[PDB]
């Protein structure tokens, strides 16, 4: 259980997002943030919780989607997730 | 220390909050996000509550109890490790930093 | 790699930022959040707060924390919190750099 967090350029969202649904990723959460700096630029923060096996793959897509041509495209941080539970049912881990 | 991140339906916020206060949770942090889970993005709330390991499950059980509706889209909860938690005002650490009597 | 997350008072941003610029921090990401604690202000529900996310090497963690605390503290209720969480990987989109290469200049 890993959390991939990709801060990217706003307009790239759609492009990236579509790729992710084609990767078999069920869900993600997008927030709007400001980034610094090269003073603060409008950027999107993508949070996707996936299985350990898919991390690199997902990453490889995100970067592929988020690349442009100039400095400031974004960053990607992978963090551990200890537990994931679904609210409607109460399922845990892989079921969620 | 553990970090509970609950993506829930917006209107449920208040209810959840009450549960947490009745759970003895003093504080939390809420941000606005858009989510999709089975264009397709829905307005949802993100609650961030840092608790003690021992308190994790109970808190979860409360959150789920409050944020549940029974319909698809209720949201999810992720527990992640936090290596340090410090209160800025005092300099307190761990349980002291997120509890106040 | 470690992720320092500092939820602070809005107006303190600049100030903390200055510390970080003096700390040798190249970049950071700030989001706007609502918070709940002891401080309030019907009566104020959730209060406007800033969320800072900085990914650094473990060695730089304490120093940065000590800087942030030095800058964002007031002595009154509502100053905020700081949580450090582990980060297993950090990647730059442009090149594909990993770890220390992706967040340092
Ligand atoms: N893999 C994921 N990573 C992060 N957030 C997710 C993920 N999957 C779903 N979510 C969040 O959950 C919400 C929808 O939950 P959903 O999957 O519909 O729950 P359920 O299956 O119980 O209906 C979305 O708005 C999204 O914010
Ligand atoms: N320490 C950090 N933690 C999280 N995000 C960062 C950090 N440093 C830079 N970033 C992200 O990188 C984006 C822009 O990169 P910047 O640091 O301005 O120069 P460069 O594009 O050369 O990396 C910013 O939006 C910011 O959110
Ligand atoms: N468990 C928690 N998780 C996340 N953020 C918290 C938590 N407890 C408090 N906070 C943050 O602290 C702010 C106010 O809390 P408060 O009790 O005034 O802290 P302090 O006692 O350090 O002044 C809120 O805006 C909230 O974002």
């Amino acid at each position: 259980m890993k959390k991939i967090e990709a801060i990217i350029r706003p307009f790239k969202l759609d492009e990236v997002k579509i790729a992710l649904v084609n990767a078999g990723i069920v869900g993600m959460t997008v927030s709007e943030v400001r980034g610094f700096g090269r003073e603060f630029l409008q950027k999107l923060k993508l949070e996707i919780v996936v299985e350990d096996a898919q991390v690199d793959t997902v990453i490889d897509k995100i970067v592929a989607a988020a690349r442009t041509g100039e400095i400031g495209d974004g960053k990607i941080f992978v963090s551990p997730v200890d537990q994931t539970i679904r609210i409607r049912t109460g399922e845990k881990n892989a079921d969620a």
